[PDB]
């Protein structure tokens, strides 16, 4: 059998090949030269040096019972939950802010909310660590919703008047 | 139903009781009181205060693919793999060295393999950042497996002499 | 000068020999063979293959300012911060509970406060993570610190009775 | 003294105003309202929420002996080194390639050291991970820097031909 150690093989009959079929764990394909599901790397060097197989490194904010987490031959994570985001859910989604790697799912990524009135040209992306959205003149707040104390009229779309 | 947002319930008729069906993902259990497996945490606050259920927490040394990695309630890492080992799979197993963060598989954790006629009461364990053994006297190596130059006899199992 | 790329040295008078001084950034040392302060490694294979100095890996625990942070040969952090302990500030100091690992230094380590009359064999220490205290019988709270309902005098020093 | 806990004052002359002197470890300023250099945070919560001061976060990517590692407020690092870059250190400058997070230093980022002739438009840059530059037709190599065995003259500057 032309397969790793420990991997056995079968002759299929629909095309009359080999396969290997008791692949070492964490590897996978018709040579186990392919990492498996939830890993990445290069196992027979297929594509370059030789790089075992490990498992996704997506700082815990992808879904252990997911499939296609992260990219076979990269590691690049592909199926961030939280709101996360990034190379290795390390960032949050655009619109969104906080730490994703705060431990409790809760406190990793907000949505931004910036209030329409209150925000210029009405974005809706705020800080990524504050929060902090970008306000009109005699604007104030994380979302930028409320006048200035003494100004009036946020409606206006153009910040607050005295 | 007595369910959480979404789940859906089911009057059983083997005993005639309800159970919650469409438990939230990362939740379980008959009123989906429990973490899914994968998870950890106290999504009702059963135990104590509520807990959201996040992924395990084990520095990836653990198999995306098996069942039982970690304690539900606690997080505790069960199946840390790569001679890894502690709370989080961020020691090695005893008998073994190394960094358990590292990211190659094989860099993580090897084997003292400490030489018995050189190492002190034939001790099994090594420093676990140099992997250094403890050496009888006038012996050498990591291992404890050579005489230092000019001295004989490793075998003596009390180190060399000259 | 017996001194790495770039460093100079300096024959000094007291004794009259010569030791290096420009040494790289990240060594220190006569011959530039230590880490510098901050820094962990063995940057001239003195004991062991050589290894690159790097800054000390304490999971952000230490105080960026204090000396003496690392073991500058095996990394091991020795002044751990928040109540934080273990190898590499990745535990908490025995008597507190939480997560080490988490990012707002007042979420990291709290004391377990086991209130005396409730715990058991008056301990000092609770679970790692949830914190829950060892309970006398029919005392409740993660202190222990108070009867169950209907139960009374906890400063019985033996549980709650009816 | 309107200073924090432990703090004492001095009345400057060159001005006559007071300022704060013994400010709590960790912040700094007149009134100890900022957070001292290699850490970040917002202690007195003077633009927002308060945020206690805590070591900057950059994945031990920083020169534990530099100033200004990161951004006292946002905690966005500033002197990444080993050729790390992005928000904390946890991405590889531009033009470079492998594991910010990778515990030896020589196994962070590496070069990419695209060669001219047979990368695509002269690119600089690799894939992040495995470190490919792209080849122009039947050119071969990491660096692109060989042709397909049987082709000739990479020189060509537009691939090698049979």
């Amino acid at each position: 059998c032309p397969c790793p150690g420990g991997s056995s093989c079968a002759i299929v009959p629909k095309t009359k090949e080999v396969v290997c079929t008791h692949c070492p764990t964490g590897t996978a394909g018709k040579r186990c030269e392919l990492c498996d599901d939830g890993y990445f790397g290069d196992p027979l060097g297929s594509n370059g040096p030789v790089r075992l197989c490990r498992p996704c490194q997506c700082n815990d904010n992808i879904d252990p019972n997911a499939v296609g987490n992260c990219n076979r031959l990269t590691g690049e994570c592909l199926k961030c939950i939280y709101n996360t985001a990034g190379f290795y859910c390390d960032r949050c989604k655009e619109g969104f802010f906080g730490n994703p790697l705060a431990p409790n799912p809760a406190d990793k990524c907000k949505a931004c909310a910036c209030n329409p009135y209150g925000t210029v040209q009405q974005q809706s992306s705020c800080n990524p660590v504050t929060g902090q959205c970008q306000c009109l003149p005699h604007v104030s707040g994380r979302d930028c919703g409320t006048c200035d104390p003494g100004y009036y009229n946020l409606q206006s779309g153009q910040g607050c008047e005295r």
